[PDB]
């Protein structure tokens, strides 16, 4: 599964990781309502389910 960054998000806890807007994203957790773990180039972590739509 892959899901489309549609903001910029910065981590701001040692569980997050960096998007930028447009970035396509490997899902890797999708769970949680709030939060989806994700595969973002070499790096796992989360960011908030609703910045991203699953393609």
């Amino acid at each position: 599964e892959l899901v489309l960054a549609l903001y910029d998000y910065q981590e701001k806890s040692p569980r997050e990781v960096t998007m930028k807007k447009g970035d396509i994203l490997t899902l890797l957790n999708s769970t949680n309502k709030d939060w989806w773990k994700v595969e973002v180039n070499d790096r796992q972590g989360f960011v908030p389910a609703a910045y991203v739509k699953k393609l």
